[PDB]
């Protein structure tokens, strides 16, 4: 943290943030969501991290070198410590990065070094090549060299996220899932963990042993799982909540920014929000049924309940305001509502599903007072503009991102945030290979675009090929985008460094600090 001059700290540093709800894991390798990434950012520290402004900064990497942007060298600072006292080091990073890449693990996002295209990969994630030719190798205790199969100009932004952390062996091997409770848990980050309440509390301490704990301020923060928007603006209100989540209750925002105007923080946010289609299950193996839900969806008016907040309503998946991006908005996008009706009941009727033998769906979310409004609009306005019955299902966070993977849906309510900012973040998610496909979308035309992308000798040339894939997504109508996100909380007066600034709002504990009050 930097403590500007004139500001007196407060004697309690203390934090309590709402997370949102419970997490999956605090196992690096067994994540996929922005809550386990919330805590993880405290708890351990990949080669790099996000400054304050979003881009990527020295972590345990103090400098690093590129060949061709296919060879990069990584220079790790000599006083980077585990919890342990002992240091982190070169081989920790080739263990760990072995290890999300093991099928063995089944991480949720064994995928996301092969974005980057580590040399070995492909073969190894199919297993039919062992861990250890992975192009990944500790030269010395204090350099990794990273060698990808071609060059990838954009491999360093990668780095920054969670499942790219070192993680350590030996309470790995002792423990198995056991690892990380507090007695067993070694860490690399800011905090260690000191307690975990299933249901109602994840409480970190500052760790002495971080290389950069001098600057650390706050001692200890709390984040809780409160899935209720309503619930988590009233404990913040009430004085036991000092952050809320990013999801503000609809009914509520305005009361908000008349009463507490300076303690509302509205900030731009690359993340879409949006109906996944499970591909696979039938009848949405058919484009024209895909297409009638997608253009059956009145997005003006669902957008119209969030206004206040400034959410830009979408026609696609990648956010329009993604570094790299420069999108254009499908003809479909530029109809009336009737028009767009009209076309998507003769889609249906085509498919074989008229009015007289009509279409019954399950709406599946998670728990959230936001998304259980959406998801009555959605159903309502689905039945009204095209004649299809939508009922709803809702699940608790583990269980609905587990049910998404094992395909026991037919829709779904989504929402998908940048790792890194550039395009192939939300692109490679739809890759017929990918761990995160939970669209369980197949497209051999969209993959081939894809890996056009790293052929091109231009960034201009890569920029317009992810706005061929993105046309290629819609003409599958593989999801029903609905609108963009915006970063949306309540902070405390009292709360420093917070700057919202981070499009991708990769904050870090380190960097807060409370003034005296």
């Amino acid at each position: 943290a930097d403590v500007p001059a004139g500001v007196t700290l407060a004697e309690k540093q203390t934090l309590v943030r709402n997370n949102g709800s419970e997490v999956q894991s605090l196992d690096p390798h067994k994540i996929e969501g922005v809550p386990e990434s919330n805590i993880s950012r405290d708890l351990f520290e990949g080669l790099l991290v996000s400054d304050l402004d979003g881009h990527p900064a020295p972590g345990v990497a103090e400098s690093w070198d590129n060949k061709d942007a296919k060879v990069w060298t990584f220079h790790l600072r000599k006083d980077a410590k585990w919890s342990d006292g002992t240091p982190v080091t070169a081989q920790d990073f080739v263990y760990s990065w072995q290890r999300s890449v093991d099928p063995n693990t089944a991480s949720p996002y064994a995928s996301y070094l092969q974005y980057g295209h580590i040399a070995g990969i492909d073969e190894i994630l199919e297993g039919k090549k062992p861990i250890t030719d992975l192009g990944v190798k500790a030269i010395d205790d204090h350099t990794l060299e990273v060698t990808l199969s071609e060059p990838v100009p954009y491999f360093y932004k990668l780095l920054v996220h969670p499942s790219t952390s070192p993680v350590p062996k030996a309470a790995i091997e002792k423990f198995g899932e056991k690892w990380t409770q507090p007695g067993n848990i070694v860490t690399n980050g800011a905090y260690t963990l000191k307690d975990w309440v299933v249901n109602e509390r994840i409480v970190l301490e500052r760790s002495p042993t971080y290389w950069n704990n001098a600057k650390t301020v706050i001692n200890q923060v709390t984040y809780l799982p409160i899935a209720s928007e309503v619930t988590d603006v009233n404990r913040y209100r009430s004085g036991e909540i000092d952050m809320t989540n990013n999801s503000m209750p609809i009914e509520l925002f305005q009361k908000l920014k008349k009463e507490i105007p300076d303690e509302v923080h509205v900030d731009p946010y690359l993340c879409t929000y949006y109906y996944e289609i499970n591909n696979q299950k039938p009848p949405f193996n058919d484009v024209r049924v895909r297409t009638a839900l997608k253009l059956g969806m009145d997005r003006d008016i669902i957008v119209n309940k969030v206004k206040a907040q400034g959410n830009m309503p979408a026609y696609g998946y990648t956010p329009p305001y993604t570094d790299g991006a420069k999108l254009t908005q499908p003809e479909w996008f530029g109809w009336s509502q009737e028009k767009r009706n009209e076309e998507a009941k003769k889609l249906l009727a085509e498919a074989g599903y008229t009015a007289d033998k009509p279409l019954t769906i399950n709406l599946l979310y998670n728990t959230s007072d936001l998304h259980k409004k959406l998801a009555i609009a959605a159903s309502s306005l689905w039945k009204k503009n095209i004649g299809v019955n939508v009922k709803l299902v809702n699940q608790e966070w583990k269980t609905f991102l587990d049910t998404r993977h094992q395909g026991t849906f037919d829709v779904a309510r989504a929402g998908w945030c940048a790792d890194y900012n550039e395009p192939t973040s939300f692109l490679n998610t739809m890759l017929s290979n990918s761990s995160m496909n939970t669209a369980h979308y197949k497209s051999p035309a969209f993959d081939s675009i894809m890996a056009e992308t790293l052929k091109v000798t231009d960034e201009a040339q890569r920029t317009a090929l992810y706005t061929k894939a993105e046309q290629q997504l819609d003409k599958d109508s593989a999801i029903v985008p609905v609108y963009y996100y915006v970063n949306a909380r309540l902070v405390k007066p009292w709360v420093g460094g917070y700057t919202g600034k981070d499009p991708l709002d990769n904050t870090y504990t380190r960097n807060m600090y409370i003034v005296k009050h």
